């Protein structure tokens, strides 16, 4: 297949007590899998459309592709953006640390803005720290669903899933507690790597 | 400031009779300029939100940034994606040509899918040929407005503005004639350059 | 103020085993309450904008109003659309029954279309049976979030909340089981009343 | 057919010099017609879906229905909301006038809010004065495209088409001039009638 479901870089319960293993299992094995299957299906139907010269469902297929592929991209980044507490730095350092200071003033300012963007979403969405190639800077974006409210070319550095399935079983309606806990498992090494590769294509 | 209005790489009337100089002037001098100002303003507002430590308008600011920055990105690519009729090959060649045949079967198949995506938009939008870094392939996407219906990380290679201001004064409601005429001014050399740089990340 | 949180017309656990009392409490006391407060706040903000004669945040305020008021409307109908198992007929009768057969062919056909609309949503949303005043017919609509994908003037007759918070704690990712169980608690008497009042405008 | 294209209640050039007859002709004969045809088609495909028990394209069909029907509803109201200058009151009076004063403070405040909502739209959209049945009041809403950003049950009283095709040929990018001119042709008698019938189902 074109798209494949990546394995978690750690055990399902490795992020506890911050993120329950029950959520990690359903989230990865069920939800992420659906997006991979959906993205592959969209490509197959588009191929069939070209073959038969029948583009009647083009609007449906283009949304299916965007929604599912965006879901696949977002979650693939999401898994790697996390690591068990103690297995990675508690704060960004070196180049990444300096860059965050440059575009946000301080790490605390970045956290406050990222958190506000995460908890204020009206509907399903993502809080995202991205590299803007046309501006050469790091900005925060608030995705709607998976594929809305973002410029083309945006390179994801750090992302937080704010869809209810990502926190409801453990935190219920208190999304704030979820975000506070989540900061404890952010793998700053992964973010730093993405940054190094992002600012150069 | 952070974002600037790029100048056109050709005269305003260089794309005639395909696209009128009148549209080119309004589109570039009025419309594109507004997105640059809007994107800069969004960043300024976000900075002020950080200083005052008040993110009450975070939802508005993130949408202002996404909408305006996406408008800026989309039009910047759009201008370079075109060139006077005989200034570039009417058909893709070399690496780009082979890539199109690989992912679409043929150039004609690609044109058919791109055209269908462009003319079927329900509202304002864009037809886009992008490089998918995850699947390592070229896909067509149908953007809604400027910032919706696309996966993060999508690298724009070729884009067509389907907002009414882009064709109404010349083609009125007949979107089909606009798209047909547009193919004549596509700068495949620019698209090839974007493909080369995107493929190496 | 202008909007108030309506009380449930039954006990929190009256819809068990179909919908857990735990979900009913969180859904009504926490989620619905937030939309009431948000809708009232949006109106207050708009009034202040009028006094100060500054509409700089008009885009944010109009979305806050639409999102929150739609959330309030949708849930208000939702609560009344349900009732304890044997408190109402398991199948529509009289005028409503005839109307369903007229616009859908049969009750089963209506259920099939409504269910497909409910389970196929890409993101948060609602499956809705509405009265179309213009066409004078009953149609099914698929709302995105609370306020998108619907014509103005649509009168809600029967609605099903497909946001993850509505079923996740009990049914997890299996949307299908949630919808199947929900049909057992539909209050057709409430739906019939809404139809009668909507048809006479 | 279920939906039909209503005729204009006046000549195509009756609204000049405020709105050109050239725009009125394309807008009504071409654009509005497309929405009626689209709405009818959506219903036919939904009927076919139920017959064959094939709801694979349900997401596409529900959006096609919402987009086209909303477009039909919005324009049907739009045509009647206008009348040649001098043929109707320059201001709202009696019940409507008092209601506007009640929910906006004054006619001037309502105009300022409505205008701000009209010119600030990010993408295609509508500025709308609606009757809120769950609140018993008149509010202003900002529709995105035709079917987004509005609560179910909203009854349109006065609407302004802010899609570029509605003003571009005459006003180009200056949407402000279009809105200023438009106020001269508002048929307050039509709005008053809709209000009388709206506040009572
Ligand atoms: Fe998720
Ligand atoms: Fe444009
Ligand atoms: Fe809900
Ligand atoms: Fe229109």
């Amino acid at each position: 297949a074109v798209y494949t479901l990546p394995e978690l870089p750690y055990d399902y319960s490795a992020l506890e007590p911050y993120i329950s293993g029950e959520i990690m299992e359903l989230h990865h094995d069920k939800h992420h899998k659906a997006y991979v299957d959906g993205a592959n299906t969209a490509l197959d139907k588009l191929a069939e459309a070209r073959d038969k010269a029948d583009f009647g469902a083009i609007n449906k297929l283009e949304k299916d592709l965007a929604f599912n592929l965006a879901g696949h991209v977002n979650h693939s980044v999401f898994w790697k953006n996390m690591a068990p507490k103690g297995s990675a730095p508690e704060r960004p350092t070196d180049e990444l640390g300096a860059a965050i200071d440059e575009f946000f003033g301080s790490f605390d300012n970045m956290k406050a803005q990222f958190t506000a963007a995460a908890t204020g979403i009206q509907g399903s969405g993502w809080a995202s720290l991205v590299w803007d190639p046309l501006g050469k800077r790091i900005n925060t974006l608030q995705f709607y669903d998976h594929q809305n409210n973002l410029p083309a070319g945006s390179i994801p550095l750090l992302q937080l899933d704010m869809w209810e399935h990502a926190f409801y079983l453990q935190y219920k309606n208190v999304k704030g507690d979820y975000v506070k806990s989540w900061w404890n498992v952010v793998n700053w090494d992964d973010v730093a790597l993405r940054f190094s590769e992002a600012r150069v294509a």
